[PDB]
């Protein structure tokens, strides 16, 4: 979007859906494969040329600068960053240009400007999501140890405006923080309690954000406070087999546990996703080469009877010697032909279960344990595979069961003082020749500085005023 | 202010009037701008000559000895420090020289002396609220970090007798406040259920202190119950728009919120309080030239519906390019000329507002839901803009609306854990030029002693037994 403010409702119910037509290339499952090969849970196969190498075996000198955000390629953390930050300099435009239009009461009556303030709230859930996904990867986390001096209580650079070329430095995390959660906290007062739509931002979808804001900062009275208001809103998938699990969990419109998602059809908004499963078409079946693969301990975490063991993991690896990571195989409502697999998915932006998982992380951690074995026993039930023993050990297993290709479990690992043990994890046995047993090219221990990303190459060499994050 | 025991009801009555004349120049809003303008709500502009920057911009080495206290000014930290312990003084002095006309048997009937124990009364409430004034600014709160040793659980020198001169030691944070809270609890069991003046302590007033100490305290169960005594008391201002809010708010006269106030009329006992309006009159008109303006954020707070934003603060810096704070801009019945703006105020000791906000805090830490729902929405749509969503920031946002200009938000941000983020907030766009973007000369965290101020440094040179707050 431009600098220009909106003169018509029209003008701003178009820019409002520019803005998620962006959201959809950008809350994509696409950009965080790379958050996702960075944890504990993978290693690369023969199939990869160096490209999964560099978050799997934390290859240091590669990640340092790694990416591209240019004219002919937007990928890595070059383009993570970039995106987010694109994301963050429209939602401005949408929201300055909004309160514009507000401020020099343009809007023809009563239900145009309610409907405009509408909009606006939404916008800043946008601000705050973009702010939270660039202080997710780039700003430290409280347990850091060794950093680049000044490094460890900052944010990411703080802009409000619409404003390309800017040159700024760093903002505090106490002041990114206060930013993001105002955003949040402005937006939910005006945005209906009841959701209008699955495809635009709701107050439900603004308090599981929040939730999960307030998990990863560690605010779990708060998180768990968030989780209640939306928690039993969203029903989880009935399913009585594995197969009547995936026809639901694959299917963007009949999954009932969805809160936002980007809209999709076979010609817009559709998407392949197969960095994690190296999937193709075949004819009528699908061929899968993975150059990464989950070790041993990770298979090991699903009961045979767990709905999730052939949906979001499939033995499909050389026909059936191994397991794969299969969460973004297909929505079939998105294929050209009905009987031919594109393996097109859409872009969802929070689900339920991961609101049960909030819930009861936070509730074992306030010592609400009536909340934490409700909601822990219910979630994995719906998956065919009830936990018997309700504590901190099960949710650790049951988060990484069902948050596995959605980049949660680096996040998960620095927020539960996991070090990276890697070098020990047992590989798949029936992927012999075809997993590598490559060691960490540097070790990630708890607290170690690279669980944080540094700022892109390019950034660092163009503001003087952008403290790196990175030692040495 | 003697040493001398009264001889007669006249005499306590004519003293009892003097402490009333003392109270006035000592509970003003002159004293409490200081702490207002240290929060972080405002930003200095060019008409500032390092004035308020001290406090806005938190200059340490200017705060450390600001202020003076001598026979040509009465000003800053060191004025506040002197009038609240020369209100303490002479407080003494009437309770002490009032309990010894009660045991002389001075009286002449039973009605002089049960008159005389409620005057006592009153002195009582008095002395409670220099002590916690003075509590307020130089007694550290529960979670301040790194001190000068000894300082984190000190109070404040704990003098009951007249006596001038006096060289002592700090008594605790307990003994204190134990202080205060029996003096308030000996006085809430002698005064009339039924207020007999808005000019005189009462009851009324007693429990609304109360409450404020209590909330200052963290002891939500406790200002709840202190404030649901007097909350139902006193209506609300009823005002169709912002012209008719102006008219009643601003008329010490007919506000039907306020619960004590200090005599006042164009003669006798007004006063000028232009530190944050800047303003001066120029034969019929009012020029302003503030030298402190809120942020951004701070005018944000305001829907254009609500009636403050014309009241509390008015857009009318630079003719009308930006917002000041408006609270204390004048009350017409004390204008000389009935024509003619002289911009003269008199001091409000509490009303109901304040009340409404105490008792929706605690309603919502002790989960008290209906409470909290119930007098923040009766508030907040009173005056224009009713909140939609009850929750704990809905509340800040509604109290720092609704106190603004009265010096609440330094103590709310310390109370409610939030750091100053001076450096991060956009200044009004319409007083580019104007509004200063100076960054904090030292940085106020969580916890960070500064929020209490130094004891006066000429108090520090002639007591060698007073310990100082401030580490370094
Ligand atoms: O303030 C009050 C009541 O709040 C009055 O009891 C007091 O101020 C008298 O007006 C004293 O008169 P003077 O000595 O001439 O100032
Ligand atoms: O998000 P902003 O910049 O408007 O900051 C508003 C916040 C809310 C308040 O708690 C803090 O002082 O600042
Ligand atoms: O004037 C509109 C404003 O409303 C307030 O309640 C919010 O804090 C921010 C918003 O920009």
């Amino acid at each position: 979007d431009f600098q220009q403010p909106y003169t018509s409702f029209v003008q701003t119910k178009q820019n409002r859906d520019g803005l998620y037509a962006l959201l959809r290339n950008t809350e994509n499952p696409r950009m965080h494969f790379y958050q996702e090969l960075q944890s504990d849970m993978y290693c690369t196969t023969i199939t990869d040329g160096n490209s999964l190498a560099p978050f799997v075996n934390w290859d240091l000198g590669i990640l340092n600068d790694h990416g591209r955000a240019d004219e002919d390629e937007v990928s890595g953390i070059a383009g993570y960053y970039f995106v987010y930050n694109r994301l963050n300099q429209q939602a401005n435009a949408f929201v300055n240009n909004t309160e514009a239009a507000l401020q020099n009461q343009v809007y023809k009556n009563s239900t145009e400007i309610a409907n405009a303030k509408s909009f606006l709230a939404e916008g800043k859930v946008l601000q705050a999501l973009a702010i939270w996904r660039l202080m997710d990867r780039f700003s430290f986390h409280e347990s850091v140890t060794e950093v680049n001096s000044g490094a460890k209580d900052l944010g990411v650079i703080l802009l409000k405006e619409y404003n390309p070329g800017y040159i700024g430095p760093r903002a505090t995390k106490a002041q990114c923080y206060d930013y993001i959660l105002s955003r949040l906290s402005e937006a939910i007062e005006v945005l209906p309690e009841n959701r209008e739509s699955v495809l635009y931002v709701s107050r439900d979808y603004a308090y599981a954000l929040r939730a999960r804001i307030y998990l990863a900062l560690g605010e779990y009275g708060k998180a768990a406070a968030d989780a209640k208001m939306v928690v039993d809103k969203y029903p989880l998938i009935g399913a009585a087999d594995a197969s009547e699990f995936e026809n639901i969990y694959r299917s963007d419109a009949n999954n009932p546990e969805i809160i936002f998602r980007g809209f999709a059809s076979a010609t817009l908004g559709s998407f392949t996703a197969t960095t994690l499963n190296g999937a193709a078409p075949a004819g009528k079946d699908i061929k899968y080469n993975p150059s990464a693969v989950p070790f041993q301990w990770v298979v090991d975490l699903y009961e045979n009877e767990d709905f999730r063991k052939s949906v979001y993991i499939a033995k499909v690896v050389k026909k059936d010697k191994g397991y794969l990571v299969n969460k973004f195989l297909e929505d079939k409502a998105y294929r050209d032909v009905q009987d031919k697999p594109n393996l097109k998915v859409g872009a969802r932006y929070f689900s339920v279960a991961e609101v049960y998982l909030i819930l009861v992380e936070s509730a074992l951690q306030t010592g609400d344990t009536p909340t934490a074995e409700k909601y822990l026993k219910a979630l994995s039930k719906a998956r065919g595979a009830e936990v018997s023993v309700v504590n901190m050990e099960a949710l650790q297993a049951e988060r990484t069961r069902e948050l596995i290709g959605e980049g949660s479990r680096l996040r998960d690992m620095v927020r539960w003082s996991i070090p990276n043990n890697h070098d020990a994890f047992e590989t798949q046995p029936g992927l012999e020749g075809f997993a590598n047993t490559t060691p960490l090219k540097a070790q990630a221990p708890v607290g170690f500085y690279a669980y944080t990303w540094e700022f892109p190459q390019r950034d660092r060499q163009t503001n003087p005023q952008l403290i790196k994050n990175w030692p040495i």
